[PDB]
């Protein structure tokens, strides 16, 4: 019922921009979520008052027909694990749309993501050039406190 990352309609990072998250913590930068790398990520701040929600905004190089976006976890580490999502889209970046909501499903223990590969995550073709992506709850050595994402893959004609 999804697609693979061999899609025909999976954009290509270098069509994604990541233009504002809610906090970046250490040398994890929003632009981390879409530079096509398994190896760097995104991380928010985790300093005493940072608490989720947190989001981050992508834009694309032009507006188009996302029907999934694939969410992989950070591949090192448990920390910033998203469990629970919500995503929008807009054309404007001031007007969003509401997609959906929903749930990565954690391993036995329930220390960490179940599935440590791309978890994709599947919408009602709508289209779009702003996605924004919000982690409602997470893992960590703090569990709901900090969100992390190594990549976001976008699919859309
Ligand atoms: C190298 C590493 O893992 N750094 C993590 C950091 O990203 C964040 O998750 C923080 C919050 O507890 O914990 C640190 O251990
Ligand atoms: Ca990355």
């Amino acid at each position: 019922l999804y697609k693979k990352a061999g899609s025909e309609f999976a954009l290509d990072s270098s069509k994604l921009e990541a233009i504002y998250a809610t906090s970046e913590a250490d040398r994890d930068y929003k632009e981390n979520a879409v530079d096509g790398d398994e190896n760097t990520i995104w991380h928010s701040a985790y300093q005493a008052a940072d608490k989720l929600p947190v989001s981050i905004t992508i834009k694309l190089d032009k507006a188009y027909d996302l029907n999934q976006i694939d969410y992989l976890p950070r591949q090192n580490s448990r920390n910033g694990h998203v469990t629970e999502y919500k995503i929008e889209t807009s054309l404007d970046n001031e007007n969003w749309t509401e997609v959906r909501t929903g749930n990565l499903e954690v391993n036995e223990a329930g220390n960490a993501l179940a599935n440590r590969g791309y978890n994709p995550i599947r919408f009602n073709t709508i289209n779009a050039q702003y996605l924004r992506f919000t982690a409602l709850k997470t893992l960590g050595d703090t569990n709901n406190k900090y969100a992390s994402a190594a990549e976001l893959v976008f699919y859309g004609k």
